[PDB]
């Protein structure tokens, strides 16, 4: 009746809320609006995609008008906790979505607050190795000695082995020369001894291996490892190679081809 | 008794709720319907299948009723924050299960705010290989060299290596060449020499390595590293096989056979 | 005593919540009976399996008795948190397990969103190959060319390749044809060139590729790469094959067997 | 003091609280009780094993117990929410433990809800083959051709291909002849269409290839790509060898040996 | 000052809390020693190692310590909502670590509630095979044939096939003969029908193959699929190969060696 | 105004929340140092690292200041939910990075709960094989047959197969002769045979096989299954195989080289 | 009206909500810059690069600058719990991100707590193998044989073995000298015997096998393992090898080259 209203006052309680509800929308909307421009704003001033752009400021305007929607709804005194329960799933369910993709993240910050490279720093990040070109923020761009562009994301980097080369300014070669049985051991190791010593970008003060490694099927192979600077590897392998291959038929030494005892029976 | 609604005024309470949760429902019904109206309006006009459309639509109008109905039980002072924890894990279940589906989202959304490749870039994304035709929003389609569609979910393309081609406009073509042991090593480095200066497009301000690679089982493995253009790679390693397989037998230079060494013994 | 209630009308609170309780009971017994006979009504309705159609009815029977349970329990004055928090719980693990039934679901539904096929498509989903019968909403079905019926779950197919064929009408047949050694280069182009022209369905507008790309062991390897409409493709591979099968024989070139250099000592 | 009890009256609820506490218990203790009995015996009357059903049931006493004693502490006055949030982090343990084990009882709903194979039905669960003798609803049993009998869980079937054979009634045998390269292949081409066409299982509606497939390295090789139905495929297949094994060598067309040209060198 | 205390009476309510919260913990002290010695009391009744028995009681005794002290801190009015998100996320690290050792035990449930084997059963859990000793609650222990002890965990046997070998009294043995194809293949197919008709241990009423399976490289191979008891396998297995080995060289038929033809050039 | 402090009382509950909120910070204080003393000195009682125990006991100091700030923010009145659900999150973060650590801890509990294994019983923890040396709590050390020491975590133990070989006393060795396929096989049989038996440590009581298990492609394969004491069995396999190569030549029976047959052609 | 608020004093709790709110900000706002000043100082002071420092330092200032937003929010009234639970899952977002990064931080504090290695400790983290050069606490740094340097994450050390070789002293060669059937087993025994006792860095209490392992295809392969310390292991393998070699072929015994009996067949 019209007298109810004057006995309690509580019924302020149940009028202020309604008004209330509104400034739980019109001030919802225009900065649902707002900041949906100036998230747009900073989003091509990035140079980022339109339809891109677009579209995830309009996931911040249609999230920020469901906080004030759903505010309202509790503000009146809806029980809103369900739709809560909802869009808080999703929120993980995006969360779950961008776990790989915020990894790298986080591995682009580790590769940097640390650094196992660095940009120009020959790698093998578990497979594929090349020099980084440069490590962004979600990848790792690098060359690899083919000349093709390889951009690893750096969560596959931090989850494995950073294999480096370029830390270290000495590296070991690893010579596996075959040679035949009946070929004199002591002729093998001095003829190879005299070459990696009187090779000079090999280093004497590391230790200078040629020894007998391996009674092969066909061959008996000997091993030489030899010590070099990690720019001159390479050159050192191919140089002392040929020079194998030049003074082992210089002295006689033959490379053996792949021998097989045959037992004849004429049948 | 018919004096006890005299004393309190408290049942008031009581009896706004009742009205109140009515009007919980007799706007979450006719909203439920509406957006299930505009959500299927805005479904069609983008050309989506019609008994999925439907689906999706019932699947808001599911959801928008369940959320008026719990708001009407938690409104007249059911606690429903059982039924809650349930359709709160059943969020958390669609959310998981658009976890794979929503990654590529996301990785794609990735693929256009920095680009490692775009529509035309010759790609090779983790195995497969191809020019890239369109980077959807879920999937990235690209046309491998066999002439087959290959449509890659962009998750699949940022959890992995994305090795291009066509951004560097130089590769490198390696040649292994595997000639005989007993061919004159000078010999075949001068004529490989000849070969890839004589060719015009292999670049001389790069690095031209003819040298030793390998002591093989019956063969000796030059190793050619010779840069080109991205465009003229192919056509470079084509002629200059070609140009070796020809000077090397108009030298006298012989490709072995895979040589074996026969120990005869008759019984 | 008996003057207790005559001062204090909270009590009053205390009373209705009984009834109200037996109002959580009585409503929420009848609904799930009810829930559980429609839910019934339309699982049979849909020729579903009767012995898992009762176990589902009765799973919502058993949920719906449970939300009204532990609602009178709150209505009461019990603090249901707990079982709450157990029940969310339990909700959890039907969910991660509902996760990879429910990622086929929504794969379904991308996969006709956006079609990477259709029914009657050739397609190779990671492995297996054939022509799409239907793509249903939880699983794909396909014969392969081996008249196999291939059901693969749809969320295998999101989360890999999927490689069309019958997109492109046209793709490209790649023949890698390995003669002998002592063979002419020339020659052996040129009565390749002249069958892949005199081939009406390959395709003259594309690449037509005749050139030497392998120094095999034994052989030496020329790639033939033609392009031909998707249908003619294997018609075309075959007639092509059994052209160079009889115009190499009818021109003396010798497709090689395995060629073994055999030094020999007689020991 | 004796007069501090008269003034105030909500010391009442601070009385009628502690029998609610001892109403808490003394009703959740014979409920624990009650259940854990009636869990037994509809756990002894599945026949289920004495030492696990006692501690199941125990599982839920011990639960139930916890529920009531926390809601008593709530109900007194203490703060649960510590112990709530850890059991609700031990039912998501239990939860995420269970994972793997209620995926395969969604993934044997499916199963049933439709159905890619019945009882009876030969397939290949992504490796493993045979005749499903029933799918149970944690497991899919099956008799290989060996005769083993394999478990399959579901959620390994419902996350990969099932590979079935015993859906479509007709199937394809392909057979890969590889004769010599001196052999005429109009000969090789009719005298095993004699044989694919003379054999009455084989489907002439169907496509009947024979032609030309592979210049093998030692052989030519051979597709015939015949459709015969899903019972008489195998038979058909050993027929037709062993037709091909004799009526090539009546014919005078040789299978041959791995063939390898000997160059010797007397050294 | 002294009169505040006189007109306001909720200043009670702020001292009952004090010695509540003593009465949170003068309990909880006790009890959380108290069960801290009857879960160790009820370790070492076990026989379980006594560092590790005062380990897991020192965990319940400092967890409810815990529990009471945190307790306390509500009582009196502390918001302890952060430690309490903490520890519920210390259960949640405990349970996510506890994950695969639970899934152990609940497969451990499943393996007796369903019993795929029993003790003394042969089988191959994925690989490995043998006799199963005992199925315990958290493992397997299985003898195999080699006399090794191999002791699975439940998770890795229901997460995997279980091929059973002593459900089916009966199985298949399938020998694959490779005679030379110069042998008439009637004479072979009998005088292998004869052996496997002649053997008493072969079951007859099931399908006794004896045909031409496979065009070998050197040799034509025949499938013999015979069926035997579990028992009797392996030595129908061994008894028929001797057989085979014994009436071929009888009859003339000979098992070939390796062929290869050898097309000779001296050069 | 001055008047505003006598009409109500409730103001007080402003005032004491003021100092209730110091009490929180000038208790947290104190105990967020001291607990910080103590954590660390029972952290160097363990002789553990001092740059980690400083930083493990400042995290205790920096999570006990950020419970009582937060709790003080929550006593004067501050909604402080939000940095509660960050921080839980933040524990949840730490649990799920703590999973891998944890799990090898809860293995370590069930690795001495019930013993797979003890201090020096010879093991194969799913590949890795050797004598254990102690069970530590978070991992396994073992020495395997060749000298090195492996440090298995008990996550990766509990999660695979536990092979063990020391539990047994008796376990069998199986030899795999391949003699000629014109050696006569009763007298391979027999002198095999009279090997196994005049053998003493073979334990005649169990199966001792000798009979033909392949036919193999150069050599026929006699299989030799006989059991021996665990300690004894590779000595009893060197032993027995030492018999065979000697008392085969001496009985004329030949262990066959790889044979190949050979056809010849000259061309 | 205007005599609204002489009626009650509720209205109070209105106003000082409101400068209470401005008392969340504008405390909130310089406390959000000055950490964000301090943590920028202590990012500098480490040496951590700018454009990083700069971000990382703007992420606490604009998160403690959403804390404060949402507790005014809350503290006017407003019921912040949507953006909380949005938020939360944000944090649970880079927590899950977090996870493989935080792993190798746990992982480093247990090799430091208890130690597998040290630095200069040779070992092999599954796979690579070498010597520690430091373990610092997010990845171990070993420079492996060939001089390279490889930064393992120590997640991916503490989840898999930890193989070490220095720990030890004392280790084990492993010959395995194949020589030819015809050869005396009692000479090669002997003669090996000899080697290895000759030997002085081979350690005699321990086991020195020379016993006959494998018949093998062409070889007959004896087995010699013999004990050294770890840092004489490779020079004695070498010595003794060479000294094989050398007092085989003077005594005699020849190591076999591949052996193939060679049936001929004229055709
Ligand atoms: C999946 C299923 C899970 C189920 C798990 C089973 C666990 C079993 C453990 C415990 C349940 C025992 C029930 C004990 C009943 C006495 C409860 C009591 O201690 O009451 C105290 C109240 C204090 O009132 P307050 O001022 O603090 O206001 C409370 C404020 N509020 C209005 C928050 C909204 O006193 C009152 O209100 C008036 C009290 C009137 C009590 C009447 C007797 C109960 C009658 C009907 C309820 C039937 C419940 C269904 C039982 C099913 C068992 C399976
Ligand atoms: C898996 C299971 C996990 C269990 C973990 C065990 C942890 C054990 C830790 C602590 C237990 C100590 C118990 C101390 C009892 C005194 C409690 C107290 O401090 O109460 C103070 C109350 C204040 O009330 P308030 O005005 O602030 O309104 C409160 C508003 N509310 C109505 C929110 C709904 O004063 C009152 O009301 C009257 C106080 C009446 C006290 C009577 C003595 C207790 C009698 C019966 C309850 C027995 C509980 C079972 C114990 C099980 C131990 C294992
Ligand atoms: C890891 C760590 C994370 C930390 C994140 C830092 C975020 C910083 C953000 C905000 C801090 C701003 C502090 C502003 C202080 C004014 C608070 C205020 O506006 O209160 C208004 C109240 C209204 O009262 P009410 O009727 O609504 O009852 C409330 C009911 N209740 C009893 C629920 C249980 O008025 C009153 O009660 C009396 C108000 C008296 C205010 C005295 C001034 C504050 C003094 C001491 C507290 C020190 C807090 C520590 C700050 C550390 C910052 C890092």
């Amino acid at each position: 009746g019209s007298w109810l209203v004057a006995n309690q006052a509580l019924l302020l309680s149940y009028a202020v809320n309604i008004v209330a509800a509104l400034a739980i929308i019109i001030v919802g909307l225009i900065i649902a609006r707002m900041i949906s421009n100036a998230v747009n704003r900073l989003m091509i001033s990035r140079k980022i995609d339109a339809t891109v752009a677009d579209f995830l400021s309009a996931l911040v305007r249609y999230g920020i008008i469901a906080f004030t929607l759903i505010a309202a709804l509790g503000r009146v005194g809806v029980q809103t906790a369900s739709v809560i329960a909802v869009l808080g799933a999703a929120g993980l369910a995006v969360g779950l979505a961008l776990q790989g993709s915020l990894s790298n993240l986080a591995a682009g910050v580790l590769l940097v607050m640390f650094r196992p490279f660095r940009a120009g720093e020959y790698v093998d990040l578990g497979g594929v190795a090349g020099t980084v070109l440069s490590v962004q923020i979600f990848s790792t761009t690098m060359r690899t000695a083919d000349g093709k562009i390889i951009v690893i994301p750096n969560g596959k980097i931090i989850a494995g082995n950073i294999i480096n080369f370029s830390r270290e300014p000495v590296r070991r070669n690893e010579f596996i020369i075959g040679v035949a049985y009946d070929s004199d051991i002591d002729q093998v190791k001095q003829i190879l001894t005299n070459i990696i010593q009187s090779e000079d970008r090999i280093l004497k003060d590391r230790e200078m291996t040629v020894r007998l490694n391996e009674l092969g099927a066909s061959s008996i192979n000997f091993v030489v490892r030899v010590w070099s600077n990690s720019g001159d590897l390479q050159n050192v392998y191919w140089d002392v190679l040929e020079r194998i291959k030049r003074e082992f038929d210089a002295a006689g030494i033959s490379f053996p081809y792949p021998q097989m005892d045959v037992n004849f029976k004429r049948v």
